[PDB]
Parts: structure tokens; sequence; C-alpha cells
């Protein structure tokens, strides 16, 4: 998509007031971008507020993908009850959908994620690793010497998770990168919404149920329809990058 890529970057520079994205990273989302591991976070979801007597769907918890379990858990209680859940409720909850999530632990990667981490290693740009999740082990063993420690943010480094931008400036930091040193790559609106309140640049993968609009109406820069999509097109985005 070279002239489309080309009106996309030129408004987010405009909008800016850079001069150009000056590649050097690459920030991506874990669950439905580098996991298939969203089926099984929706259904665990669901499941565990049903049995703490709450009604959160598999497609809500889609909507709420990205958010922290207390965020979550909280929407659900003000709305049902008109009071947040205490400290007590919501770790129970957590940990009882922690082990429900680990009846079926392994997630496969998602194609087209590990041929695109190699690409983007092979040009020496730093891959970075951005999740609302609470593996380094696991991605090891499905990304071998893609990802680094020192180069990732978790649901353990920080306090606010998605839409709050703080997981990818978090990210900007810990990698001494700029804005316009980086891309966001995201596939939920909330992920979406964090990536550009964080001023960088923001690519939608529509892995999941819902509508392209969900995430195009939280200001993405691109949208690519899967992660092969996206992969496909990676040397065309990055010489569209390339001033
Ligand atoms: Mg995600």
């Amino acid at each position: 998509s070279n002239a489309m890529f080309k009106e996309a970057i030129n408004n987010y520079l405009h909008t800016h007031g850079y001069e150009s994205i000056d590649l050097k990273a690459v920030l991506f989302d874990m669950d439905g971008v580098l996991f298939d591991s969203m089926p099984n976070h929706a259904e665990s979801w669901h499941k565990i507020m049903k049995r703490f007597g709450f009604g959160l769907s598999r497609e809500e918890a889609y909507m709420h993908e990205g958010r922290t379990g207390a965020s979550t858990i909280n929407i659900v209680s003000r709305r049902e009850r008109g009071h947040d859940a205490t400290e007590e409720e919501i770790k129970a909850i957590y940990q009882a959908k922690t082990e429900e999530f680990n009846k079926c632990p392994k997630a496969e990667r998602m194609p087209g994620a590990l041929e695109v981490l190699t690409k983007i290693k092979s040009e020496g740009l730093t891959p970075m690793v951005v999740t609302g999740s609470g593996l380094l082990d696991r991605l090891n063993h499905n990304f071998p010497g893609i990802f680094q420690a020192n180069l990732m943010v978790t649901a353990f480094d920080v306090k606010y998770g998605k839409p709050n931008p703080e997981p990818y400036l978090m990210a900007l930091k810990k990698g001494g990168f700029k804005p316009n040193e980086a891309l966001v790559i995201e596939n939920a609106p909330l992920g979406v919404q964090a990536g550009v309140a964080a001023g960088i640049f923001t690519i939608a993968v529509n892995t999941g149920p819902l509508h392209d609009n969900v995430l195009l109406n939280e200001g993405a820069n691109l949208l690519f329809h899967s992660m092969p999509d996206f992969n496909k097109n990676w040397e065309t985005l990055q010489s569209a990058l390339k001033q």
C-alpha cells in the first residue's frame, strides 16, 4: 500500500510536528498479536466472572482487551452493584481466572508473527513486548532470541494499563526511544487508544471478532486485516517510513 502508507505517515508527522519517523523500535502487543491467546482469555474471563456472580460476555472481554483485571472487574461491579469490588474480591477473581486460563496454557503463535519479528531483528531494529498481561521463557521458546527482559513491559512494570498510554511510554523510556522512532502494533481498541495517546505511530491488526471500525475509531494510523497481512507488507512499510 505504498501511497496509502505515505498518507498515514505524513498525517502523523504533520499532527505531531515531526520531520520524519526514524525507525529504531517496534513495540508489539502480546495477546492477539504474538500469540493467539484471546479466545482462551475471553472464555476464562467470561466463565470466572460468571462464577463470582458477574455478567461479562466473551465479546465484552474482547472490548476490555488490555485493561487491568481490576479495572475490568470494577466496571462490571459498578454497573451491577453500584460500587467497586473489594481488594479481596479482585484478588480472588484474578487468581481463579489465571488458573482457568492455565487449563489450556499453550496459545499458538500468530501466523506471520515469527516471520515479521525475524525481519525486524535482521534490520537492526529493536523489538519490544508491551502487555497488560500478568512468560519470557514462553516468549523465548516461540520467538528465539527476539525479545529482551530489559526491553519488555508487563502488568507488573506499570501502575496504569491500557487505554492509559503508560505501558507504551514505559516502553519508550526503557528502550531509550523517542515517539517518532517507534511503531505500536496493536489488535484491540483500548490498546490502539493507548498507543495513539502515547503519540507513537499506531498500527492496528484486526485478529479478533470485532469490526475494523472499533480499531479505526481509536485513531489507528494504519490497519491490517491479519498478522500475515502485516508481515507481507513489512518491507513496503519500512521503505515508506525511511525518509
Ligand atoms: Mg491484544
